[PDB]
């Protein structure tokens, strides 16, 4: 459905992409959204879809909207409005400066501090989850490594249980690519409904784990109130269930698809990190905006006080203007620019623990099952939203080409 044009915007720049069911999804969700970055398509558009709203398709303008907090705000970040109204998410729906005082109290619980300490257990979560599949000769990678793999370390480090994890990987979910049961609102307050009582528990009783740590912690010298917390808490759920899960899938598919990168690798294992950064670029997934405080005119275009605009942090690194060919992906990318961790002052603060997970995922797979393939007659789906992934990845191999170890 479409809603009616503002009379502030003009006709040329309606352009209506749907950011919740692209028209070539079937392409790929990156192929999908990169039609924004057509020759005929303007920098800035206006889609009439999902209540209308402003879409900055080239990274110029995405990287300077984020820089820009004062015209760009994050109070309502998400579209539709009425998700990004409820999204009160700490620090994600605050602007500097408040926003930066609880940014440095989530950096100690996400941070790379945090990465060192889990980092055994990250290694041999991965090499028991990969050794138990290695016999099997196939497997559903998004529900037996993917989501697992990153998934259990978090809830190692928020201290909540795995049998947890159905109900909360549900509303995290609804929140990003929602199926239509739950507005954002209603899946917001069953979030809430579950960590409320755990957050009064660990303040009472107070643990190591990340819950415990931000309902006790204090905010630039005073203490954290209950509500900053569940807020807090919230975010962190959200992250840790709906990030890395969906970009191991994409990855993963482009290496079952590619017999030569996955030969790249194991003939040289120290490009890893390198691939680690190419793939993160043209696998990009993630798509949130912000609000306008005022209008403004940016880059020669009007924009309403309270317009919502888009600024796919995951069209960046595709936009040829940044990176040629950018399709293509070649480990050895001489400047690789991305900006799939955000911009801005609320860059990722999850980025060493999400890369330290891709790059134990890539080692420790490629290591035990260094062939395999996409299952015979498998179409992967891909699913668009705030933050994109891969509706399910049949894989198959041949054991007796696989080394345990
Ligand atoms: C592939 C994985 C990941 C991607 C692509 C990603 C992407 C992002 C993006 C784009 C933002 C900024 C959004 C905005 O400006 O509104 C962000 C913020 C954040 N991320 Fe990540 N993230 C990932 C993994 C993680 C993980 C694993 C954690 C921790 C468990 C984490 C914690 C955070 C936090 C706390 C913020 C908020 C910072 C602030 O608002 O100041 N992220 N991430
Ligand atoms: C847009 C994001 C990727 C960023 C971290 C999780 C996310 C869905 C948010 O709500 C903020
Ligand atoms: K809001």
């Amino acid at each position: 459905n479409l809603a009616p044009l503002p009379p502030h915007v003009p006709e040329h720049l309606v352009f209506d992409f749907d950011m919740y069911n692209p028209s070539n999804l079937s392409a790929g969700v990156q192929e999908a959204w990169a039609v924004l970055q057509e020759s005929n398509v303007p920098d800035l558009v206006w889609t009439r879809c999902n209540g209308g709203h402003w879409i900055a398709t080239r990274g110029q303008l995405i990287r300077e909207a984020y820089e820009d907090y004062r015209h760009f705000s994050s109070e309502c970040p998400f579209i539709p409005r009425e998700a990004g109204e409820a999204y009160d998410f700490i620090p994600t729906s605050m602007d500097p400066p408040e926003q930066r005082q609880f940014r440095a109290l989530a950096n100690q619980v996400v941070g790379m501090p945090v990465v060192d300490k889990l980092e055994n257990r990250i290694q041999e979560l991965a090499c028991s989850l990969i050794e138990s599949l290695r016999p099997q000769g196939q497997c559903n990678f998004t529900e037996d490594y993917a989501e697992p793999f990153p998934i259990r370390i978090f809830m190692l480090l928020a201290g909540l249980p795995e049998e947890d994890i159905p109900h909360l990987k549900y509303l995290t979910d609804q929140m990003t690519r929602p199926d239509g049961s739950m507005t954002f609102a209603e899946a917001k307050e069953a979030l809430y409904d579950y960590l409320i009582p755990i957050i009064e528990q660990r303040r009472q009783k107070p643990g190591t784990d990340a819950i415990s740590i931000v309902a006790n912690g204090q905010v630039n010298g005073r203490p954290i109130t209950s509500d900053e917390a569940k807020r807090m808490c919230g975010l962190l759920l959200v992250v840790g269930l709906d990030t890395v899960v969906n970009f191991l899938s994409f990855s993963m598919e482009f290496l079952a698809k590619s017999p030569e990168h996955r030969q790249e690798l194991i003939e040289r294992p120290e490009r890893i990190p390198a691939a680690c950064e190419e793939l993160l670029r043209r696998f990009s997934l993630v798509a949130d905006g912000r609000i306008l405080t005022s209008d403004y005119e940016f880059h020669g275009v009007q924009l309403k006080k309270g317009d919502q605009i888009l600024l796919p942090q995951m069209l960046s690194g595709l936009d040829e203007r940044e990176n040629a060919c950018p399709m293509h992906v070649d480990f050895s990318r001489q400047k690789v620019s991305h900006t799939t961790f955000g911009h801005g002052s609320h860059l990722c603060l999850g980025q060493h623990l999400a890369r330290r997970e891709i790059i134990v995922t890539l080692k420790e797979w490629l290591t035990r099952i260094p062939d395999f393939s996409i299952a015979p007659g498998a179409q992967i789906q891909h699913k668009s939203g705030i933050v994109s992934g891969v509706q399910a990845l049949p894989l198959v191999w041949d054991p007796a080409t696989t080394k345990a170890v």
